[PDB]
């Protein structure tokens, strides 16, 4: 395995003059829930992304972006991010050889996130402003500066992304009953549905429901209205004016899916739930697809018995401090003592 | 899942459960930049994209997959470390009780559903507490001691063969309690006599605030930057030593400073983030490079053992890339983007 543009150059805007950038992106574990499974009556399974060499899908994109803005001729790139597209775009550039300049929501960043583009080498830009404003700013620029914008709004972010829903096919034999997915800029879920229709149309398979999860809080497509001042306690989604927002619509409409929304106590119960039942650890935003799985079962939305496929979009140790607020251990002091040990239990 | 494929080399039976949570198969990297610059051709393998984020899951998967063939129902060990958080991940898979027993960061383990308790005693109270708990119980005992672990981890070496298609000349690995070289080691070994690859230098890197088997003295009070290498008794020393005895290979040390440089080093230059204890394989292959001990154009593979995202507080600590903070105004931001 050698990386996406490698594999999946059939699939990719890619010519013998790109370079031949990697950092083994892709490939990500599809993982069976049988637990999970049995308990919801659906055969659930979990694409984990946070195997990606910077611990987020964002790498798919990041790496089609950063080899394209490098063949076009650019030594620097620039993106707004909640973490993660920062954290890709500086692995990917500091591999390259090329600048990164980071715009970031200040305070509004996990510390694992905050800590990568720390330790990338990105020129890293904090505003007192959210994600939506730092995009904003960041488009502004990349019209009038020799910066390559490397946010999902560049198509080449799109192209590479859409390789997980080849993976998906692959992996599991088949195209899934649902894919279930975060929505936060809304880039991700429209690219699994570009995804999904190319492979239907090489190979034959079938078309999945996409069903997409906004937080509650920065819910603006399912408010269908943009959200000012968004919130939630996960920060990757924290985002409030989708900059895909009519493809991720165009996407649950094609493909007879749905763009729905959790509460952030749903979300931490989902967090809470795999990583238990599963020993599986995905940051709070990607478990907006386990919650959205969960809401969606009950309502009878994803009926029994269907193969859904969920995206975990990010590692759990991107966001240590939420895993250290919910997770409040006060242990038992215990004599060293077999019997007092083994009765407490 | 690794269990699976390598069942040829492990002590699996038809009873043992198909356990796994996609543990290994980690990519092999080359690092071009760092090739050029140092003279010879080198290769990381990252762990860090393992579950829980560290090797430490190799070795785990098997060990409980073990535990829960025997009909044990609880796995417990005594640590705080990546340890915790692996043996309580794949109990969770395994659908088994975790214990973790701490003398007087746990959130992962304990989000895996851990059962942390404190005892009145040291790390070695903890231990023989955890050991004479799990002779009487049907709870596993899945501290280093645990003979299942090292056959796990033996795997990455049969990986950096396939994946490199030839056994490398060195492998350079940190060591905290050894097990690691070892298993290395041993997989390197199974795997020339079984396919007839070659036999590595195997080339270990201990902090020198707690380089035991260097010193070869007991360091009552083991200090380092580098949490995952602070054993100042390394549980599998002598295991080690003869690793780097019947391998031509060595067992050295490097400073905090060189682990710091290393660590800032592979991620600003090659965009590969691991965690501090981990870079001592890269601080290692460093000085060896400049010493000539691995001499010029030597294929090295230097194995990160643990998710640079186990310890963001060095990442921001260390670092002098510190985030500057501007309005929310694209002006203010053009002009110190040129400043
Ligand atoms: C972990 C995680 N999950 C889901 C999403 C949302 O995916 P989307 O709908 O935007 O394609 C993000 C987005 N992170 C971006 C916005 C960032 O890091 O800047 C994310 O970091
Ligand atoms: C456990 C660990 C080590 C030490 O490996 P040993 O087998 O004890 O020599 C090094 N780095 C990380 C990240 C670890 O988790």
């Amino acid at each position: 395995w050698k990386g996406l543009i490698h594999q999946y150059k059939e699939f990719l805007p890619v010519t013998d003059q790109t370079p031949a950038l990697t950092l083994h992106e892709g490939n990500t574990p599809l993982i069976h829930l049988p637990k999970l499974s049995e308990q919801l009556g659906i055969e659930l399974h979990v694409k984990t992304e946070g195997v990606n060499p910077t611990g987020s899908f964002k790498d798919r994109g990041m790496v089609m972006a950063v080899a394209k803005a490098k063949e076009e001729g650019n030594d620097t790139i620039m993106c707004a991010s909640t973490g993660n597209t920062s954290a890709a775009a500086a692995a990917y550039a500091a591999r390259a050889n090329m600048k990164c300049i980071v715009i970031i929501p200040n305070g509004k960043i996990a510390f694992g996130k905050l800590a990568q583009a720390v330790m990338y080498g990105a020129e890293i830009i904090a505003i007192d402003g959210n994600f939506d404003d730092a995009l904003k700013i960041v488009r502004s620029i990349c019209e009038k500066s020799p910066i390559a914008l490397v946010n999902s709004v560049n198509p080449y972010r799109l192209e590479g992304q859409k390789t997980a829903a080849f993976e998906v096919c692959e992996q599991l034999g088949e195209a899934p009953d649902v894919l279930a997915i975060p929505v936060g800029n809304a880039g991700n879920i429209s690219a699994y549905w570009k995804g999904f229709k190319e492979y239907h149309e090489k190979n034959g398979t079938s078309l999945p429901k996409m069903r997409g999860f906004e937080a509650e809080g920065s819910a603006a497509i399912v408010r269908n209205e943009v959200i000012e001042n968004p919130e939630t306690i996960a920060t990757a989604i924290r985002i409030g004016n989708p900059a895909s927002w009519d493809k991720a619509v165009k996407a649950a409409e094609e493909s007879n899916g749905k763009i729905d929304e959790v509460t952030d106590d749903e979300i931490l119960h989902a967090y809470q739930l795999i990583a238990r039942e599963e020993g599986v650890f995905a940051e709070p935003g990607s478990c907006a697809s386990i919650a959205g799985v969960l809401k969606q079962v009950k309502s009878g939305e994803i009926p029994k018995g269907s193969k859904v496929v969920a995206v975990l979009t990010g590692n759990g140790l991107k966001d240590p401090n939420t895993a250290v607020d919910i997770s409040e251990i006060k242990p038992v002091t215990l004599p060293t003592n077999e019997d007092s040990i083994l009765e407490y239990v």
